[PDB]
RNA sequence: CGAAUACGUCCCUGCUCCUUGCACACACCGCCCGUCACUCCACCCGAGCGGGGUCCGGAUGAGGCCUGAUCUCCCUUCGGGGA
């Protein structure tokens, strides 16, 4: 099972965030669909390394922070 | 024998430093305020009572000193004079 998800490779790692710190804003890069290179930042749970691939239920959220 | 998870944060709980304000420095378990109650102190407002000054009146007013009459006494230069 895998619903409409969209892939979206990791470029760069920003700040830490989340209350307790276990957030990682980070900056994406959508691989398919019909973005096809629109760059998104988000606010990802758990360990990432660049190159990684997190897979969004959407698109169109994009939370910013410093 | 033998892992899970994170490789972070200050949210909670604590510590360290810096900065700021403070009526605190046995240092916030700090300092401190007023009412009420208890003891004492002197100080007002004073009912009341009783004196003593002082200004106005009213009345009486001792006494002395001026004078008029009258009386008595003594001196008389017979003029009066004195008490």
């Amino acid at each position: 099972m895998s619903d409409e998800g969209y892939p979206a490779e990791v470029i760069e790692i920003v700040a830490r965030t989340g209350v307790t710190g276990g957030v990682t804003q980070v900056k994406v890069r959508i691989l398919e669909g019909r973005d096809k290179g629109r760059v998104i930042r988000r606010n990802v749970k758990g360990p990432v390394r660049v190159g990684d691939i997190v897979i969004l239920r959407e698109t169109e959220r994009e939370a910013r922070e410093i």
